[PDB]
């Protein structure tokens, strides 16, 4: 509350430990469906069905531009990927199948990094 602080917490690593982990999922090579945008006039319902598209690229940008306030902002785009990706694709298909793969890869790095 007012004049009444925990200790402070060093966060001044955390741009750049979020970049390393982005670098990671970015060279995995299930990655390959979440590289870039899903093109909206290309794939039928995806406009329509996912209300947040979101994609490593765009969290690339955002990143190295300051639209991240702090790195829980940050793990939420990464899930919000993965999030979406199970919300379109099934579960026994190779797009759902990178899509659990990349989120089990993510978490540890979050944890181990971060926990």
């Amino acid at each position: 509350s007012m004049s009444v602080k925990k200790p402070k917490r060093d966060d001044s690593k955390d741009l750049a430990l979020c970049s390393m982990i982005l670098t990671e999922m970015e060279t995995h090579e299930d990655a390959w469906p979440f590289l870039l945008p899903v093109n909206l006039k290309l794939v039928p319902g995806y406009k329509k069905v996912i209300k947040k598209p979101m994609d490593f690229s765009t969290i690339r940008e955002k990143l190295s531009s300051g639209q991240y306030p702090n790195l829980e902002t940050f793990a939420l785009d990464v899930r919000l990927v993965f999030d979406n990706c199970e919300t379109f694709n099934e579960d026994d298909s190779d797009i759902g199948r990178a899509g659990h793969n990349m989120r089990k890869y993510f978490e540890k790095k979050w944890t181990d990094t971060f926990k």
